[PDB]
């Protein structure tokens, strides 16, 4: 599936994405709410606050809002190798779940493969924020027990 | 036991307390202090940051300083199924341990008891602060190894 | 290996190291970073952030730049007891890693075993900056699985 691109305004950049990166790492998150990928994104580059990620998707679309070669905080481990070496997908509608949200993790593998190719990420360096920080999240996978079946979708599936 | 009340005032909802919650687990916490109860509560209630807990518990007595279905910041996760869905429950006396703090583990027991049966929440939904961030809390209980024999406390009597 | 001293202005100890300290623990860490023992030191004691470490072990030297009976912020748990009971060393190098770091570590097991019989710390109390705070660290260990190695590297010498 094509990523459209809105990207956050340079100007912005001090607050959103102020170093480049050399993407190393892809790390997967749960938005933990039920809006829609172009909202997540919309309101990610346009709020004052020093938290970003890279790509919002959902079950129609996956929308880019931060250039993948600059860093997104949204692993919380400071200037740590999450924060500033790994590119940020949010997967959206996790906080009810239900179709939508299985829809749009399914979709999340596709954009997770494209990632991999384009930056010769190994499928060793697919991480959850978790791995980085502690924090609870992909939470609905974690909770479900689904990110095991989703890194093999994301190793050798044909999506 | 009874679980006496020492809410934060309503105009700090924004600071302690800003969303409503549907409780779906319980988050046992150490203080990590020596410090009881009320004394943990009425700090909690009263200063500015967005640092908050549900209730405390001693030796002597529980006191709840966050409504049960408002969200307090204590696990760690930001907006994240720990803070916005679980009750965070604090066990004082952590820091030196002793009987002070054994006794108040049991009590927190009864407390954790009495939130599952009021919110139904199942005994697999009973959690760790670590859980949710990684934090190493409930400091002592995981040092010593007394969660597994917590839970079945509470799942029984 | 000696460990060479330091350390800190006492007008900078209440940014530092505001707080004495009985170690209980050892806290080790990977510096994320490609300088020397020298630099992370000395850059550590000349600003006056409320970051910290009390050692840091490169592939030639260690060098100590927090007093081991004072905490250093360094485990990311505010006043917890990564933070206030254990003493934290840095190994140098991780960010590229290469021959200069697997030296600097093989020196940090000398520097923990020192501070394990200086200070009476059991080997189940050597842990990682990750079991305080959920923090991916030491990044490189952990990466490439050399935490089970070390401590029985530090087992026996
Ligand atoms: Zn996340
Ligand atoms: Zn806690
Ligand atoms: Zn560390």
């Amino acid at each position: 599936m094509e990523i459209r691109k809105k990207l956050v305004v340079p100007s912005k950049y001090g607050t959103k994405c102020p170093y480049t990166m050399k993407p190393k790492y892809i790390t997967v998150h749960n938005t933990y709410n039920d809006a829609p990928a172009e909202n997540e994104v919309n309101y990610m580059i346009t709020n004052n606050n020093e938290v970003s990620f890279h790509v919002a998707v959902d079950d129609k679309q996956a929308i880019q809002g931060i250039p993948w070669e600059r860093n997104a905080w949204a692993c919380g481990d400071g200037n740590g190798p999450g924060n500033r070496e790994s590119i940020s997908v949010e997967i959206c509608y996790s906080k009810s779940g239900g179709d939508r949200y299985y829809k749009a993790e399914n979709n999340a593998v596709d954009v997770v493969r494209q990632l991999m190719s384009m930056y010769n990420i190994p499928i060793e360096n697919v991480r959850t924020h978790q791995s980085w920080s502690g924090k609870y999240c992909p939470h609905r996978m974690l909770a479900e027990g689904r990110w095991g079946a989703f890194i093999q979708k994301v190793k050798s599936g044909n999506v």
